[PDB]
């Protein structure tokens, strides 16, 4: 269930995307962290996504909507590819580890300041066999 600690998680999250901080994720800033992420989609693409989570249909993405996209368990098979891509922004030098120093550079360009001690915790929660780093398999694990 929803811990206190994943609630305040979810905020820092969602900070991420609402750059103004205005309490709401706008198409336009959905696109801007997209880009950050190497991806790129169309105005389109942007107002549909905005549309599969957007529960009371004003445009916009606020907490609310927004965590229970996050709370809501998403199983494998319906979109493995679509991971798959997460992996990649992630493994920059696609040798199948996402390395403590990946994970910096990916958070950077978001614009998240992080310490040593964030970057390796977060490696750690992830890291299954030990070996200090995230390969596929764990990579999949920690999002189902
Ligand atoms: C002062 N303020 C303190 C908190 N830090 C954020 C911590 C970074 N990070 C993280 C690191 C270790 C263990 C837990 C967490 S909470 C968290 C939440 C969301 C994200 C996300 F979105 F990336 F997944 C990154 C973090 C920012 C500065
Ligand atoms: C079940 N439970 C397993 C693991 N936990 C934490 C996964 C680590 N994780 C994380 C930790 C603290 C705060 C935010 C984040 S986002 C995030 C993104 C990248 C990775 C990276 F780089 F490793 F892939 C790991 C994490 C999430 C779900
Ligand atoms: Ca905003
Ligand atoms: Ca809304
Ligand atoms: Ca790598
Ligand atoms: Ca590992």
């Amino acid at each position: 269930q929803l811990t206190e600690e994943q609630i305040a998680e979810f905020k820092e999250a969602f900070s991420l995307f609402d750059k103004d901080g205005d309490g709401t994720i706008t198409t336009k800033e959905l696109g801007t962290v997209m880009r950050s992420l190497g991806q790129n989609p169309t105005e389109a693409e942007l107002q549909d996504m905005i549309n599969e989570v957007d529960a009371d249909g004003n445009g916009t993405i606020d907490f609310p909507e927004f965590l229970t996209m996050m709370a809501r368990k998403m199983k494998d098979t319906d979109s493995e590819e679509e991971i798959r891509e997460a992996f990649r922004v992630f493994d920059k030098d696609g040798n199948g580890y996402i390395s403590a120093a990946e994970l910096r550079h990916v958070m950077t360009n978001l614009g998240e300041k992080l310490t040593d001690e964030e970057v390796d915790e977060m490696i750690r929660e992830a890291d299954i066999d030990g070996d200090g780093q995230v390969n596929y398999e764990e990579f999949v694990q920690m999002m189902t």
